[PDB]
């Protein structure tokens, strides 16, 4: 009569229907334009207004995915997508959240189920030690790690953890005079925590950085507009320094900025979302030296870790901290109660995603996934550097090639002539990469980081940059980009 | 030579392992011990402290999962599972995570993925409208849904777009003079909210509830708490109404509240997160009477409507409230194609709406009905078993398919919350049910909340049978002195 919407047997075929579904997908994920062609409103002209009264075979249902939703996908899965960050994905991870999916769990708290709890704490301490961390950031030492769903949570977390250890000391009525602290490359993710931490927007901070320094942050600024700020009568709060910034992978030199926050007693938040991961490698964990003097510290598993979205891994020197401002028990009592660390309260069982992937690749296969990117990246690069027509914009650090092509006011016509370039190669959907405005120069950002990404993908978007760059210089005229 | 992590054969080959091994799960759920009897810390001792330098393999972390996780599960999945509220899913809903987790976009912006924009308008406009909610809700006329992770997230949300609406005008100095309304019952995801967004502590309000009015809020003392506040100089900013309380699953009346919260110009939000789903049903539909006056409206469709952990369904009259407190563009261009990423927390958006949209084709709207109404009848039976037991009393007015009980004894009161609370224990150490408790009222009742998806009738008979027997060995060795302590 009534099937259950769970019955084993039905949930077998079905979903061995939509594995052989993905694996198709995988394979064929070339065919599909990059970035979606479709128009804005396709879909809701496809589909009917209201929801259907009589069930609809899973048949018809993936029929209509390969129809109407794969047309509206921009494929981040791609091989030849280069654009933001990767959203980097694996099979281990897959499997991580689809048995996360099938136990269907709510770790509302460790009773509610022991190993969504203790499972996140071994892998926090896994992935932290492979990081080199300090033992003051993990459960080994004096610290603790906590899984979230994305940076902009986790930087929201420990904004307001430290918005209470300063407010709780001098009183709540001061909450208009803590100012945060970012350069002027820093992620949205740190003025969006503020705007709703409550922080006051004019007491947002977005540093001037320059050229001599690739943008990143000195200390010596960040000082400048601290006593500015003092004067001013403010309380300088928090400062978010970047290792990997998104429009040019920037660094922030960690150790320097640290020193002026204790001086001032500011809280130290190391973003690394995209970046941090790389940091596993010997060679690379030099981009976070310091972080011993900061207060927190995250990165995006799902942008350069293969966990799948979403995957961010935050640590703490002070989970006392955080669970000061988070948790809703009376304030006098404020096994690990992972709720009281961010802001959802039905987690979901992220570790199996961590745990699969560590144990599925191993630490050695691991740092060469992401040194095998950097390497192709640095070809890119090298690439890059033999066409004279093309110019390396600023430093590469992670994976990531900054680039424009050049002109044969001067800047602006520039600008103008990269942005038709980019452009013009994005809509033969067969690559996809987007820019950034660092310093006034448009630039185009080149991200290797999808996991089906070859060495052979890599010198075909090549190509397909020399080809394009031959027809719009071949018949150039500098009127075509003055207006 | 290493293989791609993505590649698609090995994808193949341990995707359909996996499927198996879930398969496998759910047709032997029954003979775990539903609530977990690890002791704590002891999953750190059998693994590794440092992960390993080389791959192992899959068949290894499956035995790995079915020996050292598995044991440390809580079987929210299990039939016998009545605890909390339920962890609602299915087929459609998995295999809907699944595509989203394959396809593995970032709906950061329409761009990122059209379909992965468009096609929550849509279904959001769908469940909308099977719960009969007015047009100004809905993208059809002038509000618009979005999907998030979590009720606290989306009451988060929703409570500094109030926040912002109301400083914009009066000025940012003043946060420290607003105040957030919810009763007693309101579950504490509010409180939490107030707590991120700036709200001041001691300018929460728990109005109290009483047992006369089923521990539902009472719009004429929320009134009386606001000219209190009102008169001590500060600012009521957003009131809380919720339909289907944690606790006793009690119901606030929508219509009255709103009247109250248009006088003093206040933020409604309507919290439904487990009941919210039944009122695709129109006999449930009155519950939510009123939400045309309210500014917000949440449920969540991972507690009653099969999608998976997690989905959260926001519905609000103005999303440029929304977008006015939540985007980082400068707040003169956020003062005029949908970019969900500035009506909620998260940038990187998962694809969500797969899962609903599943769940809505694979089942349709009159199977969906079926299955809510389903969870109420047999709540409702479990109730009525319990009526005709002379040694137990339902406390509080069942409502959404969660019966509310207490055994009694052969003040009164502190005994039969002892004799309960040692009754409840001893039930859930079993293993062979799981059920949680409440305080409401003073009163310490037993909570059965029939939700879980494969819980037929035969569970619950079962759970109600594991209760008699335990009743008449708590009872026939009942000594006052056992309690009194």
């Amino acid at each position: 009569g009534v099937t259950n919407p769970l019955d084993p047997e039905e949930f077998r075929r079905q979903g061995h229907m939509i594995i052989d579904f993905l694996a198709d997908y995988y394979r064929d994920v070339e065919k599909y334009p990059v970035r979606s062609q479709v128009e804005p409103g396709y879909l809701r002209k496809r589909l009917p207004e209201t929801a259907p009264y009589n069930p609809e075979s899973i048949e018809t249902i993936l029929q209509d995915v390969t129809t109407e939703i794969i047309p509206g996908l921009t494929h981040w899965q791609s091989p030849n997508y280069y654009a933001y960050f990767p959203s980097s994905g694996s099979v281990a991870g897959f499997l991580g959240e689809m048995l996360s999916t099938g136990f269907n769990v709510v770790g509302f708290n460790w009773m509610s189920s022991p190993a969504a709890t203790e499972l996140e704490s071994v892998v926090m301490d896994w992935f932290g030690k492979m990081l080199n961390l300090p033992e003051s950031f993990l459960f080994s030492g004096s610290g603790g790690g906590v899984l979230q769903g994305t940076s902009c949570e986790a930087i929201l977390c420990t904004l307001t953890a430290a918005r209470d250890r300063k407010l709780n000391k001098i009183g709540r009525e001061h909450i208009g005079r803590l100012v945060v602290y970012g350069s002027d490359q820093t992620h949205c993710a740190l003025q969006k925590a503020a705007q709703v931490a409550g922080i006051n927007p004019k007491n947002f901070r977005a540093i001037k950085t320059f050229k001599e320094n690739s943008f990143g942050l000195s200390a010596a600024t960040l000082r400048e507009v601290i006593l500015e700020d003092i004067e001013a009568g403010l309380i300088p709060l928090f400062v978010c320094p970047t290792v990997g910034t998104t429009s040019s992978t920037a660094v922030d030199p960690i150790s320097p900025i640290c020193e002026v926050a204790k001086e001032y007693e500011m809280w130290v938040h190391v973003d690394a979302a995209y970046a941090g991961s790389a940091c596993i490698c010997p060679e690379f964990r030099h981009f976070i030296d310091g972080v011993e003097e900061a207060d927190s510290f995250s990165l995006n598993a799902h942008k350069w870790f293969f966990t799948t979205l979403d995957c961010c891994c935050l640590w703490v020197k002070d989970p006392s901290a955080l669970v000061k401002a988070l948790s809703t028990n009376p304030e006098y009592l404020r096994v690990v109660d992972y709720k009281d660390w961010q802001i959802a309260l039905s987690r979901r069982f992220r570790s199996l995603k961590l745990w699969m992937v560590l144990r599925s690749y191993g630490v050695t296969n691991l740092r060469n996934f992401l040194r095998s990117h950097v390497k192709m990246a640095k070809t890119f690069e090298g690439l890059i550097c033999m066409d004279g027509r093309f110019e390396i914009t600023v430093p590469r650090t992670f994976a990531m090639v900054c680039f424009r092509l050049l002109p044969p006011e001067n800047l602006v016509l520039a600008n103008k002539l990269n942005q038709v370039y980019l452009e013009t190669v994005n809509a033969t959907g067969s690559v996809y990469m987007t820019h950034a405005v660092v310093g006034g120069v448009y630039m185009i950002r080149f991200a290797v980081g999808s996991t089906l990404t070859e060495e052979r993908h890599v010198i075909y978007a090549w190509k397909i940059l020399q080809e394009h760059a031959d027809l719009i210089l071949g018949k150039f005229s500098e009127a075509d980009f003055s207006s």
